[PDB]
C-alpha cells in the first residue's frame, strides 16, 4: 500500500492534486490549515481498496470510494456486484 507523503510512517488516506501528493488525515490537516492558500486546497480520498490512488467513485451499498479502475473491478465480478449504483466524488 501507500505510505503518507508528508510523514511516511502512516498510511495515505486522501489526495490533494495542487500539492500533488497523498496523505494521511493529520497530515492532510496540519498542511492545508497552516495558511489561507492550502486552505483552499480541494482534496478527495484515497481509493479504500487498492489504497494506492484517489477515488473516482463512491459507493453506498459497499460503503467505499474507489478509482475508476478498482470501481469498474469490484462491480465486474458479480451481476449482483454489477448492479450496484455508484456515484463520483
Ligand atoms: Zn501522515
Ligand atoms: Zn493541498
Ligand atoms: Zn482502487
Ligand atoms: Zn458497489
Amino acid at each position: 500500500a501507500r505510505p503518507c507523503d508528508t510523514c511516511r510512517s502512516n498510511a495515505c488516506t486522501v489526495y490533494c492534486h495542487a500539492d500533488s501528493a497523498y496523505l494521511c488525515m493529520s497530515c492532510d490537516a496540519q498542511v492545508h490549515s497552516a495558511n489561507r492558500v492550502a486552505s483552499r486546497h480541494k482534496r478527495v480520498r484515497v481509493c479504500e481498496s487498492c489504497e494506492r490512488a484517489p477515488a473516482a467513485f463512491l459507493c453506498e451499498a459497499d460503503d467505499a470510494s474507489l478509482c475508476t479502475a478498482c470501481d469498474s473491478e469490484v462491480h465486474s465480478a458479480n451481476p449482483l456486484a454489477r448492479r450496484h449504483q455508484r456515484v463520483p466524488i
